[PDB]
């Protein structure tokens, strides 16, 4: 009587998933969000007088990924599907640039949000249909991790998040994570609890701990390998309309505590969203968290698109401005990494 | 209290009434809209190749014996050679259109090939479109296996099928479609009828708890399970009376009587075996829900056998189609 | 190939089913005669009677020896003392009940205790030694059990909380399985209090959630629904609701919540009636029965106030015995026929 | 904001965390001296000593009066009598313990009972009266509790079934919450027996399912993990397994199963061991500690065999006190050093 090999992730894949997961959530570093859609790229390119063409998107993302030494501060890069199959102007596959900097490619694989019937606009995350085939293709193209956004909200008067909300989120997250790992992708698990409301931080801690207990029990039920998975929740914070906002030390305290109360330490890392300005509250919050411990999980940042805002402004679509632009990107990347510690 | 917490009185009434009509006394559901390939096996006994849908739909009086018809999506938008939409022909007969909306099966990772049913993505939009085109019920098939040595059906299997069914059902009702819930427990294996009874009760308990959690209106839903039987390689086959007994017991043990009907899958049985089993079930006193057995395949079969591929036999082909529809229908009374 | 020890035996299943069917008779009801020494002290004081064991025996003899009472009473709840007690003329109480075909039963829980770190939400205690108690009670002639679980409705405080529901359903399932392991019919009692100003739609919602969880739990614990009974509260508005539901509304919602959650294998559903034929509960169950035939039998578990006028008529003095019994006989009668 | 009644207070949380941290000391272990009157009657009969309260008191006093014992002992399990016992010089046993910094605790469950219609799978009884017992125990000086749950592994029979796991988790979480509501640290004890021929991978799989369920339930019942301790079996092959695991494998899978399921807020995990320094468990725990620093402390809860040599050195002779204590001391020392 033994466990069948078909019931476990193989040695090869478990080692790959663990190694990649560990590299992606590096404390010195962060994930570059370079996955704007055509529609979002239009707004950005417009701000600098650049025409939104496929070729120019290739110029822009070559500008990002070919920045010499970026991998010292950037652990991974989120790509739009177009970019995953795209070559630079000089003929170099985007994934090859990333590889040259040791930056790990990833991609969003969900199909967005849909209201759960008979809830007060509480949301399910869709995308399981054809997800395995997508993950296979993506891995073959060079992606090594996935994203999948789930959303919960807090509203005590309306009983949010309802049981159904939490059940759905946990199930979707677990299915998506197992499917990812079946296709050799590290899943980034993302139960995002919105800050909408005037609840204070203790409420957010309570909700967070309940949601995370549920999510990890679900991950265990679906045979998800925590050693090859990552967690990206919101930090534990007061609601945006709370009249008594938490301090950075408090946010650090409650976030570390919720994680330690619910996250098994087999999970190698927990990441949080930062808007990529080194002085912003998310930086301060994470720095305060790192002052504590050290922890059973690596802490790291997933950077919003604004990280490369100045890079864009420096470049302006002008070839001659590449070096300058890339210099700027480095200094932002470095400074955000350093701000964590 | 509150507004968007409940199904409206209007919609709940429509769903309840349509579920009632679908699971009507003395009637069955016609399953004769079939694909290109699957009618090669069907044709090659009658030996014609390539109107048929017209032959099925233009059969006057069929509503007496047929409560619903299963259509493909394309058929919903299709018109008669006289410009009449197929769904308007079905409507004139009082026959309710329905459609299978799941996207088939996919292995649950790290299980021994137990299956998730796929198809929630875009499902709500599809359902809205189908209602607009005239569909009033939907069908979703989940599959589970029995294998005591391998712990099948596993907790993950049961959990996934219950989740997918409840999700599907809630979405259907959100788009004014009656959901037909089909948790199919395969008869593979050597287990006897007591094992199937035990598993069926566990599965249906999980499924109806999930349906409650997802706010599914039972009054506007329908259940389509296998009858409870011995496994196909079982050395001690169950009698008709035993099948009746354990099937009725499993249902009474797990299914709230707000559900208007239970319409059994053919499950690999003969038409007359299924008829006999249902008869033994009817012997077992009045039930809180309508019980039906499936026979669309047999109807389509004998109609095709009458047709033989010649345009001359149309009338005859329709007459027998009515006759058999009657015989099967009245067998359920 | 399922195995013997995984299911209630045929004989015991038959016994449980038959006793359950008998307990939930439509024209009849359960007599609540299980006053504690203290309660019975109170309303013995109400008629100037010294609360002694002998006088309690007099009183319950007077109840259970009413000739014909079995036409309107299907079961009787006893205090433990009474289960082992003889009438003053030497007849075992259970023998008196058996002569009238009245089935004896008894409460087996040990009351309520707050769930830690909840807002005063309650677990029902009583599982320790419960099996042994049921065995002995059966041995003494008991054939059904009672176990009160409590939940509250409070939207502002998220009540009933998931932990409340989970605890109640676990404890109920546990209790019921043990009962049946000792050949007792368990009366499953998830009582949802009427505290609050919520209207009837809120109570219907909560009742349906709670009952769904309860019956899933009963299934998880291998409980035989065929040999069990349910006694919930009727679905109603809150005691402080400004817009109260009507009798017809109450019937509609109660029947609907049951049909939406209770599997038909369950042979009966009982409700609390205060023992008067004209009160709200009677009219409610009446509207319920007017609403066509049901998968479950509907019945009444009468409160200790039913035999009150019998006690007033008795006044402890022996000469009134017959008289007292007459009163009882009519009372039950009036309460029986009113259900249908 | 969150209600203060929804959380363990700062003072109590701090007390629980500190006591838990002290109990799960890596260089130490828990002394088990909670024999009942019968058990101690057997152990005394082994060395020709009359089993009286006087002699029991002498024995307990000899154990707990060992000066310096607090170096290798962080806790002591007492039988209820011992908690209220005094030395011949009138010093409370718990005060002797306090002087050595050794923390007292007590087993509070009421043993196992078969879950109905299971193949003799066991529920743990003891929740009735548990809160009151815990309050009294704390008042007498108790600071931790023990509660043993038992599961088995049998693939052909589908053990541990869902009901077994569900029950174990429910009982453990209720008990944990009640302890913490009375300021006791609960040691949570989901014991998975080694009966069977399965190999270590099966045990690991089962352990991970069981622990996942236990910890979800601990969360559902608002159990403060910072003030709790876990005491599972090590992950090993079954006792009849033909292909036994190595010490390194046992360490690997045990550590893995814990890291896969146990949140790092839990200060420590303790395993069961005999009083033998070079026994399997000691080498296993040793192999575990070598696997770098862990998110929780690893420790030992010793069996009643630890003091067997002390008990034998005593010989019931008062003059033999001083030496016997040395025998315990040494016997403790090795056991502490064989862990790290």
């Amino acid at each position: 009587q033994t466990q069948g090999p078909g019931s476990m992730i193989s040695q090869e894949v478990a080692k790959e998933l663990a190694e990649n997961a560990r590299k992606i959530a590096a404390p010195g570093k962060g994930i570059l969000a370079a996955d704007e859609s055509t529609g979002t790229i239009k707004k950005r390119f417009d701000s600098i007088g650049v025409e939104n063409t496929e070729a120019n998107r290739a110029f822009y993302r070559d500008l990002l990924f070919s920045t010499k030494g970026l991998g010292q501060y950037i652990s991974g890069a989120i790509l739009f599907e177009e970019t995953l199959y795209q070559k630079s102007p000089s003929g170099v596959p985007m994934v090859d640039l990333l590889k040259a900097e040791g930056i790990i490619p990833g991609i969003k694989v969900d199909k967005g949000l849909e209201t759960l019937p008979l809830t007060d606009d509480e949301k399910a995350t869709m995308g399981l249909d054809g997800l395995s085939e997508r993950c296979k293709k993506y891995y073959e193209a060079g992606a090594r991790f996935a994203k999948w956004r789930a959303v919960l909200s807090i509203d005590p008067a309306k009983g949010k998040p309802t049981n159904l909300s939490i059940t759905e989120v946990a199930h979707g997250l677990a299915r998506y994570a197992a499917i990812c790992q079946a296709n050799r992708l590290v899943p980034i698990v993302e139960p995002e609890i919105l800050t909408d409301g005037s609840h204070d931080i203790t409420v957010c801690a309570e909700v967070t701990e309940r949601v995370l207990a549920a999510v990890f029990k679900a991950l265990n039920d679906h045979h998800v390998l925590l050693e090859g998975a990552l967690l990206k929740p919101n930090m534990v914070t007061h609601g945006s309309d709370c009249p008594k906002p938490a301090s950075h030390e408090e946010i650090a305290f409650y976030t570390v505590r919720s994680l330690k109360r619910t996250v098994p330490p087999a999970l190698p890392g927990v990441m949080f969203l930062s808007g990529g300005q080194s002085e912003e509250d998310a930086s301060l919050n994470l720095n305060e968290m790192n002052k504590m411990g050290p922890h059973p999980f690596q802490l790291s940042f997933s950077y919003g698109r604004a990280l490369q805002a100045s890079c864009l402004k420096a470049w302006k679509g002008v070839p001659e401005n590449k070096a300058k632009a890339q210099q700027v990107l480095m200094e932002r990347a470095r400074a955000n990494g350093e701000a964590q510690l």
